Formats: C-alpha cells, structure tokens, sequence
C-alpha cells in the first residue's frame, strides 16, 4: 500500500491530521486540491474523509498531476 509509505511521510500515518498548515489529512491535500479531484463527494476536506476515500482522491490527482504532487515523499515510498 504505496499511501502509507506516502502518508507516513506527510503526516506520520494520522489520517485525520489538521495542523492549520493549509493542508490536510494523510496525504496533505491543500483544499484546491481536494475539490479539484472529488473530494467534496466524500468529505468537506481531506482530514475529515476516511483513509480510503483520501487514497481514492489521490489516485485521481495522481493520475491527473503525476506524483509531483507530493515532492519527497512520493519518492520515499518509491514511487513511479
């Protein structure tokens, strides 16, 4: 499950992170971002959806975006 490695990294695996840093959840979506891709169909923002209504979110922007979209630490849980 590359999004743990992911997570692990952005918000050490605390999936409902809200630190006011202008990002969100366990894969830091900014909130442009989580609109963008779908995220209002589960949650109002990222920290708020479920871990697997974020990854299903990030599979869209990962696709639409590439995994520059998480510059580090896409890398660190060896990302394509």
């Amino acid at each position: 499950s590359i999004w743990d490695a992911i997570a692990g990294c952005e918000a050490g695996g605390n999936w409902a992170i809200n630190t006011g840093n202008g990002y969100y959840g366990g894969v830091q979506f900014d909130q442009g971002t989580w609109e963008a891709n779908g995220g209002l169909r589960y949650a109002p923002r990222a920290d708020l959806a479920t871990r697997e209504e974020q990854i299903a979110v990030a599979e869209v922007t990962r696709l639409r975006q590439g995994w520059g979209a998480w510059p580090v630490c896409a890398a660190r849980a060896g990302a394509r």
